[PDB]
């Protein structure tokens, strides 16, 4: 059955057996199998594809041709008939920080990424997706249905182009399409390192042997940095606003400036690092460049692990966590650490978490100016209203005092999401992320909703009843196969985000089950986590159980109040304390005097 997995990556690399530091790819984690959690690879198959000519042809891509003796419902009508709404009014959820979605962004960045298809480069094909809506070839675009009021606005469709495949990014037929990840496998701050070596090489500062991380010489923040800007032109973020030509920032991901506060909680990881390296030859100076670099990236790396596991796991899971994350007892070579497909879009639950607007708040946590609340529209690809409009100092502090969006079935994704959204490479602020998260599905896998209820051990329904038990609402259950005709057919994505709440979480039955399952994986496999024996002296996990966000930002910023639970909500003045409360990381178990 196997092919043997093909692909072509980063032609040349081979270990050192006896360093303890990750490599930017991913290689040799593992040590009897080296590629096994690697970067640019397919991603893993929990259960088998399901393609309408069964290798490689989305469900809904010929007209005839039915998913289990049915049409598939076009993913912009799915969109418009279950999950935007109108009234932004009582969404908010009670209990949860914008950090707390915007942490969920920051983890996922660094665990996965299915880079789209652009064998397009001076090139037709953008245009012939574009312009004339033409399905083929690597444009399956997004149509509209009857009474779309973006038939008026826009035209007939939304481009959507058709994610990377391997063994060869050209037209080919063969095996079963696996999707690529261009990012590594586990918790390894590749969204602020780099996943190519090549990439992880230009983001430092070679020019002084402090180990750092290369800053903006251009623009600055009270003296505290920002990333460096890409200078490669066309730019996404210079687009939004000319007059300010502000280009987007560079990171160790691509997707770093996506939106405002994206870049925001990126700008602390950058700084957080020129800390810790700063902090490190002021205790040891007896150390090169390198071993600044690398042990700095290593109790970076340890912060996310810990943050991730500690504080927004079991704030997501919830009872389910005990269920899918037991407690730690050492490592595994035998487990898989890689993000299996399924992941890259039950992860994406977070869509629903976002709120309609961002505020940008002032010192005493009070609306800063005249155009304090600026529709999330306008953010996307902003790096204007940062460098321009204040610095980071306004957004982080929106992100400990203002709600995110509570998911709900009656209103699933905001319109500024779902009717507005930025696309990099195109013109309009007006694509669907629920539409886009559909499509993208069919084009990955994409086994149903009722597949991935098996895989899970649950209830497989079958029935406009055996649904209504399920999710708990009659009219949802109704809308649901009026438009997919079988519980069968049903896209996970809006499946399992269609589920009520598992008690004291924000994910449902399903959801909790596959990411429980991943975030063990990436634990257990994961050579390098923080708690495994010989990658820190027994002294340093103690100083790094210390750690907090809260402290990456009293460590970073200006902000001088903070929660002491920055992932819950919480209210200035009361819950809001000194940082001077707030526990610190002793880094003096790192100095190792010579002789
Ligand atoms: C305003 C906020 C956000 C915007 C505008 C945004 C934008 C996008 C866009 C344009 C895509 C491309 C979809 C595709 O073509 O595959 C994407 C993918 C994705 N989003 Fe978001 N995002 C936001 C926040 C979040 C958050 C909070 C999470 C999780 C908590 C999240 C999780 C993901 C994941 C896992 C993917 C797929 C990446 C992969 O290939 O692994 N996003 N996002
Ligand atoms: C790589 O690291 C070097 C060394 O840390 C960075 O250069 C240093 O940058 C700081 C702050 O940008 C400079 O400090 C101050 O400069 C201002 C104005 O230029 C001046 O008013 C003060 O006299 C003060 O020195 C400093 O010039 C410079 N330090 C040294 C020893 O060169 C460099 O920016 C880093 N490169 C990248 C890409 O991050
Ligand atoms: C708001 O949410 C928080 C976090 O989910 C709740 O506090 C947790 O309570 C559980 C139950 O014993 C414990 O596992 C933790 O000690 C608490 N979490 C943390 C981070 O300390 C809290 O109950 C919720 N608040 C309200 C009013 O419902
Ligand atoms: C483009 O960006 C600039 C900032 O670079 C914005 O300019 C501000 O605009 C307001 C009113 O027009 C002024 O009162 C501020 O003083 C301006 N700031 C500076 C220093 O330029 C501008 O609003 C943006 N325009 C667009 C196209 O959105
Ligand atoms: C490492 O973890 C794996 C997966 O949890 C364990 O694999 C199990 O091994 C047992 C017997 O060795 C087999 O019956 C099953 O094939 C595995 N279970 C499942 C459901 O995956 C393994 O036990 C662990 N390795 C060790 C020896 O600690
Ligand atoms: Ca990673």
């Amino acid at each position: 059955s196997w092919e043997v997995g093909c692909g072509a990556p980063v032609p040349l690399v081979t270990c050192d057996e006896q360093s303890p530091y990750r490599t930017i790819t991913g290689d040799c984690n593992n040590r009897r199998s080296p590629a096994l959690g690697a970067a640019n690879r397919a991603l893993a198959r929990w259960l088998p594809a399901e393609y309408e000519d069964g290798l490689a042809v989305p469900f809904g891509w010929t007209q005839r041709k039915t998913r289990n003796g049915f049409r598939v419902p076009l993913a912009r009508e799915v969109s418009n008939k279950i999950v935007g709404y109108l009234d932004e009014e009582g969404v908010l959820d009670q209990n949860r920080s914008l950090l707390f979605m915007q942490w969920g962004q920051i983890v996922d960045h660094d665990l996965d990424f299915a880079p789209e298809t652009e064998l397009g480069s001076s090139e037709h094909s953008k245009v012939q997706c574009e312009e004339y809506c033409v399905q083929g070839d690597e444009c399956f675009p997004i149509m509209f249905p009857k009474n779309d009021p973006k038939l008026k606005t826009q035209g007939k469709c939304m481009p959507f182009f058709r994610a990377g495949f391997v063994c060869p990014t050209p037209p080919y037929q063969s095996l079963a399409r696996d999707q690529i990840n261009a990012v590594t496998s586990f918790l390894d701050a590749s969204l602020v390192y780099g996943s190519e070596p090549s990439l992880a090489s230009r983001l430092r500062n070679l020019s002084s042997p402090l180990g750092l991380m290369a800053v903006n010489q251009e623009a600055w923040d009270h003296g505290l940095a920002y990333p460096p800007f890409n200078n490669v032109k066309p730019s996404p973020c210079e687009f939004i606003n000319t007059t300010a030509h502000v280009p987007c920032f560079q990171a160790g991901d691509s997707r770093a400036s996506e939106q405002i506060l994206l870049a925001t909680v990126h700008t602390l990881l950058l700084r957080e690092h020129n800390r810790l390296a700063r902090e490190l030859k002021r205790l040891n100076p007896h150390w090169d460049g390198e071993m600044l670099y690398q042990e700095a990236r290593k109790i970076l790396g340890a912060f996310i692990q810990i943050i991730t596991f500690r504080d927004y796991l079991p704030i997501v899971l919830g009872s389910e966590m005990q269920k899918w994350i037991p407690p730690y007892q050492g490592y595994n070579n035998s487990v898989d650490p890689r993000i299996s497909n399924v992941f890259t879009f039950a992860f994406r639950f977070g869509h629903m978490e976002v709120p309609s607007t961002v505020s940008r708040l002032d010192e005493n946590y009070q609306p800063w100016g005249p155009e304090a609340e600026l529709p999330l529209h306008t953010l996307f690809f902003n790096t204007w209203r940062i460098i321009k409009d204040g610095g980071i100092d306004p957004l982080v502090r929106g992100l400990l005092a203002k709600n995110s969006k509570l998911m709900n079935q009656n209103k699933m994704v905001t319109s500024e999401l779902r009717n507005k959204l930025f696309q990099p490479t195109h013109k309009v602020h007006g694509f669907d992320l629920a539409a886009i998260n559909l499509q993208r599905c069919r084009d990955h896998g994409m086994p149903g909703y009722n597949s991935w209820r098996g895989f899970c051990g649950l209830s497989q329904p079958k029935t406009l009843k055996g649904l209504q038990a399920v999710l708990k609402n009659k009219v949802l259950a109704k809308k649901l196969l009026d438009l997919y005709k079988t519980p069968d057919n049903i896209d996970i994505w809006i499946g399992g985000n269609a589920e009520p709440m598992v008690e004291r979480g924000r994910v449902g039955p399903l959801l909790a089950c596959l990411l429980g399952r991943q975030f063990q994986q990436i634990r257990d496999g994961d050579r390098f986590w923080w708690e495994n024996p010989g990658v820190f002296t027994e002294k340093q996990r103690d100083s790094l159980q210390k750690v907090s966000f809260s402290r990456l930002i009293c460590d970073n910023t200006h902000i001088t109040k903070v929660p002491l639970h920055a992932f819950q909500a919480n209210n200035y003045p009361h819950d809001f304390v000194d940082c001077s409360a707030v526990d610190k990381l002793d880094l003096s178990p790192w100095a190792s005097r010579e002789n």
